[PDB]
């Protein structure tokens, strides 16, 4: 009953492969659902075609923003700004699906994905899935990051949906 989304990965223009993710709807409703529906494009705007801007290796990947394109921007389907709805769960290792922000209760579209355990962030950002398969593809896109996170290929969102 947890939701699943796709993201289709392609490299400048190539296609990777295919990231799926499980959405802890049971205990992050809201920020699921924002995620979901940004993932399907049913509220007439979401991630598809949009890039992730900052990838660390050994660290994370972070996208999302897909009103401005150059890491700044971005929205929800509530509004510009959601609270973080808990804390509940955290930044247990690779794979967690994290909101990024701008401070407390500032959550719009852009999320990151950990790719290592950051218990540092643990009460910071609203942990709300988990990459369930293509975590190997993940670590692909690492390959294209660097320490300060700018990438040397265009590392986008192809096509997303609903599973
Ligand atoms: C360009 O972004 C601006 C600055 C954050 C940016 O300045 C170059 C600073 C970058 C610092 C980078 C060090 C690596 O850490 C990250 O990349 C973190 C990791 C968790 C998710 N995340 N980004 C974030 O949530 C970060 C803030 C952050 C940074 C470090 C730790 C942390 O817990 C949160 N926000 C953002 O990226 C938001 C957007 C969501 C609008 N951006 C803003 O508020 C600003 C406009």
């Amino acid at each position: 009953v947890n939701p699943t989304v796709f993201f289709d990965i392609a490299v400048d223009g190539e296609p990777l492969g295919r990231v799926s993710f499980e959405l802890f709807a049971d205990k992050v409703p809201k920020t699921a659902e924002n995620f979901r529906a940004l993932s399907t494009g049913e509220k007439g705007f979401g991630y598809k075609g949009s890039c992730f801007h900052r990838i660390i290796p050994g660290f994370m990947c972070q996208g999302g923003d897909f009103t401005r394109h150059n890491g700044t921007g971005g929205k929800s389907i509530y509004g510009e700004k959601f609270e973080d709805e808990n804390f509940i769960l955290k930044h247990t290792g690779p794979g967690i699906l994290s909101m990024a922000n701008a401070g407390p209760n500032t959550n719009g579209s852009q999320f990151f994905i950990c790719t290592a355990k950051t218990e540092w962030l643990d009460g910071k950002h609203v942990v709300f899935g988990k990459v369930k398969e293509g975590m190997n593809i993940v670590e692909a896109m690492e390959r294209f990051g660097s320490r300060n996170g700018k990438t040397s290929k265009k590392i986008t969102i192809a096509d997303c949906g609903q599973l």
